[PDB]
């Protein structure tokens, strides 16, 4: 069973952008019918109330659903939307759209890349940051896995998550119902949502034992951490949407993935690293990136390599924009191109501070 | 002797801006030894990094310090300095200045304006939110009264206080030292440290019993509130300052102060209520304010009189900086007058989502 | 005989049609009966504000598919005006005009009427200049005749959705060689607000056009319509009017009264026109429909004589800040913190002032 | 002889004089021979910051204290340079500019040299004109002169602090009957610290006076300082300028080089910056005193044709952006994030471009 995967890198004009994506249909490079998944950085805050990461996903869904002949809700169905807002900085805003499809091939010379996609239930508000998300979210993980036909949790070097994340209006709503929410502020669930995604993510790749992994340890215990998770939360879905990304032998695709882990903000010896594992060995084989994907964030010391910054005491901007802005950047300086894909919050996501960086590369 | 409290409200040009008390004290109106507490509504933005409350109070100390040919550190610690940070919306950056002259004289008849002083102990971070916060500024607000000669606590009408808050700086520091604070997250500690002042109060003044009050019903229990505290956070102290204002038998001041409570954030009635408790019974009278002083909040709800409003989930205006706009510009349409003292976040300061507000006025 | 009927609905979120399609499973609201949609959107009011968009996206989406037609009909056919910014307490809604054909009399008197009108397109280099005053004074006429009001006198309202510049649609300009009205995104909200009110005092009489000029623009706020009410956004590259007022020739049980704001703390011309509207008392006040304010920054930074930061803040944009200070006002009048207030009164009454409009039932 | 000697100081807040404090209370600094202070202060770096000024009037009062004099002449004395915004990792400090006069010798070649001027105060009018550039330049000359440098292939950084425009200031302006370069104070810091650069380009011969006016400033950016670099804030009236360059009259230790950065993501310039600073490779990255940099947001909205938000976000100011991510650049290179970037680089190299400098031990 061989299948090849394609990915598009796509500049996008607003979040309701679709015209680059219809030019690649239109041209015949990219059957729709063959879409499984569309990760997006779309130019809102990235924070709670942040829309365009549903006018984006509405958008692509009513274009897709319209091209296909069927409905838009067959197409949610379907193919995953995950839309990271936050495009802080010089960071471009871009959509990355993965096309799968089985093919009558020969064995791969090594692995090539691979995706899967698994969704879990919708969440309730209570269940957020908790041992129902990464339980679920672990299960889903290892169906995302099959579904990239990937059996060595080696062998994957991305796994992207959209999750949810609490209004002021959905606490209330608990209370009433006699529940009581992880964390009682709107901007901090999303960290716990991300967090308890991203424990899920290293409890089904094996990264972290299942007896380490409670309810306080969420968002707490920084020792524990998925070296490849990658996870965005929004207002605009209920449950969490997995993205598995790696490389297999079943796999016909012209491309491969490689990863490292930043272990601070400005760590640009881990994008080096993460070309290099993806095969781009010098500036000259630049060229062969189709994307760069990572995390950022905010130490929870206040500083990075011991000199205080302000991310945690802005009131005016919130921490993981600043990150945003400053690893994309850092990114951008290397390969020489801002429209690479950061997002911001990265608890249980690399070190404390850290993050993982994957790059997809052309062979 | 005789107590008299005279009380100058002051338009400031930036938070720096000691000209208007300049004046005052060049013309002779105020003897600067006689100042014993300085309100001020400055500029910043009222939150964590707001650095205009320690430039004023920096810049009002070495300006009194010069004048009276005495240490800046004699004068911070012989005079209250109050700096609430955040001037949104069209609410005016000004100065109250409350001076207590000692007067061979008779008292006034009835009960006039008298004015109380007192400072906490400096706290731990870890003490913060808790109940060494809550009694020590309990214990500090009965020193205030006893200072103000107010016997009575019917007779309070206003508790103004100073509080901490905790940087990630001073967070971190904690970590080190093995304590847990009572919230990791620097703009919701100006809460924990607001709330348990107010508790404080309340716990001063017989408007709540002590054992009702535990570190658990810190920031949980709004039905536990104070009628009159109105508390405000600052990096620029590590103490409690406390100013209660209320009336006294033995006064010979030309002043009253009045109080109500704001049932919520548009509550105009509240407003008319404060004015008529200090004597102004129609808006020919409003030429007695000298000034209002009002806590703003929003309510956990989300909602305003069952409206939905965004301010608990904007990531990109606090809200305690949209709080602040609103009442303001309510007062303001009332008494035709954007200065007028607004700080925000009210937690057990009147119900959820109100707050005390109190008007100074000439008899 | 026209009849106008007009529905305030809350939203929970700028997508959020459940409120209207709720009105229109129940009878309440014939879909095909829509003339226009006023919205007020939750993002931030300002350039980057795409829930206006969103918002007009989700409306034609629901509204195409309930009356089988395309969304780019639903566009022609209903305007969509969505004004962002909701800061403060104000509550994020729409208000649904619904105008129908009746066979019954004409009421006594005057009642509501309402009429709709777009422009062209504009080109980058038009906004904030005469092309955009004059074309929009030749819209605002037409849909006068829509709403079948002959006299400028009993128009209370005139509400105009606007294009903006970004900095890609300067640059092509720039590459084209044509000079824009300013190099400056946010500001050039204001020329564009400016140029519309300015296009709305003209058609209405208030201002002779021989006092018009580019020069004017955004500098002469002497200048102003006392009815004109403008809102920009990224969505659209014309502009669409909305004319509310009253006609001897409508069956409409509403009606609707306006006064102007001298200043964003005036709380005495929101009673005011409360009482135009024929709400002359508290008890009242449950027959509004909805209020429609614009509110905006004094070019003095000050109000009432006391200073205001809001013109050197440069963290929360000036008319962040003004919508937040006039919603809270009404609000504190009327009740309710779920009305219409839009920022940036550039020649829409007085510098730092505004028009406010109340439509009520009868 | 002289002999300058810079201290890169971490602070804990803008008021924070406990680093300088120490290095004076063990005898590495003599008070009196300080004669340039450059801060990054935590504010957000626009008109509304007043940690600029919280932080020259705490360390005019300390200094004033150790050396038994008033404010008001150690403020004469010595520059106080607060650039405000530390957005992103960027790390709040202070570098303290120490000038001895040594008896030592001819120290072999070049070595760092610094001098300091001041201008007249500016009436609001006068920001963003010709008399703000022409002032500037005669300073730029005067401070030349203080370094002992004659040749302005040898100046490699003129960082300059100019004023900025308030409400307040514009309706002083307006009440004297004159009128301001820009009714809008953001951009007035864009005016300011534009015609400052052009100032330090006219007296370094960069740009010949016949090409400058006042419709060239902020207009056409094939105009521009190679080695300017501008910040603006509302705690001063006039200009003060800081001139760093070498001087073969030098006995430092340190040595001053610069490049330019083409646009925000320019790594490579930054490791030309330290190759002309005399640093080779990685491993003699120890050298640093600190790297000194302009940032901006590039007028086409694009860096290297992929589009970004900087122009358009109405949430955040472009030049609290563009520090973000030219701070994190050079962070990623020299491996530290408490270096000076100071945003907004009108006329100060190309369009989206700035200079950068790096002082460093010989
Ligand atoms: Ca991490
Ligand atoms: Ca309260
Ligand atoms: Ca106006
Ligand atoms: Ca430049
Ligand atoms: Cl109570």
């Amino acid at each position: 069973h061989m299948q090849k995967v394609e990915v598009f890198r796509i500049p996008t004009a607003s979040p309701d952008d679709i015209s680059g994506l219809a030019t690649l249909i239109d041209s015949g490079k990219i059957n729709p019918a063959e879409i499984v998944a569309i990760l997006g950085k779309t130019e809102g805050n990235g924070c709670v109330n942040d829309f365009t990461r549903g006018f984006a996903t509405q958008s692509l869904a009513m274009y897709l659903a319209e091209k296909l002949g069927i409905s838009r809700e067959e197409v949610v169905k379907k193919v995953a939307f995950i839309m990271s807002g936050g495009t802080e900085g010089v960071m471009t805003p871009h959509i990355t759209v993965f096309v799968r499809k089985d093919v009558a091939a020969p064995a791969a010379p090594g692995k090539r890349l691979a995706v899967g996609v698994a969704f879990t239930r919708d969440f309730l508000p209570e269940e957020l940051g908790r041992m129902e998300q990464v339980n679920e979210v672990a299960r889903a993980v290892k169906e995302a896995m099959k579904d990239a036909q990937i059996d060595d949790p080696r062998d994957v070097h991305f796994v992207q998550i959209k999750c949810p994340l609490l209004t002021a209006e959905r606490i209330e709503d608990a209370k009433r119902r006699g529940k009581d929410v992880v964390v009682n502020d709107t901007y901090k669930s999303m960290a716990y949502s991300r967090g308890a995604s991203a424990l899920g993510v290293a409890l089904a790749l094996g990264e972290i034992s299942a007896d380490k992994i409670s309810n306080e340890a969420i968002c707490h215990d920084w020792n524990l951490y998925s070296s490849v998770a990658s996870t965005s939360a929004g207002v605009e879905l209920l449950n969490d949407e997995i993205i598995v990304v790696g490389n297999s032998t079943n796999s016909a695709s012209d491309l491969v993935i490689g990863h490292s882990v930043m272990k601070d903000a400005i760590d640009a010896d881990a994008v080096r690293a993460a070309l290099k594992d993806a095969g781009i060995r010098s500036d000259d084989e630049m060229d062969r990136i189709v994307n760069v994907l990572a995390k950022a964030e905010a130490a929870s010391s206040g500083t990075v390599r011991g000199r205080r910054n302000t991310m945690l005491d802005d009131s005016d901007i919130n921490h993981t924009r600043s990150a945003r802005a400053v690893v994309n950047a850092v990114i951008a300086s290397v390969v020489g191109d801002p429209m690479v894909y950061v997002s911001g919050g990265a608890e249980h996501q690399g070190p404390d501070g850290g993050g993982p960086i994957a790059v997809i590369a052309r062979v």
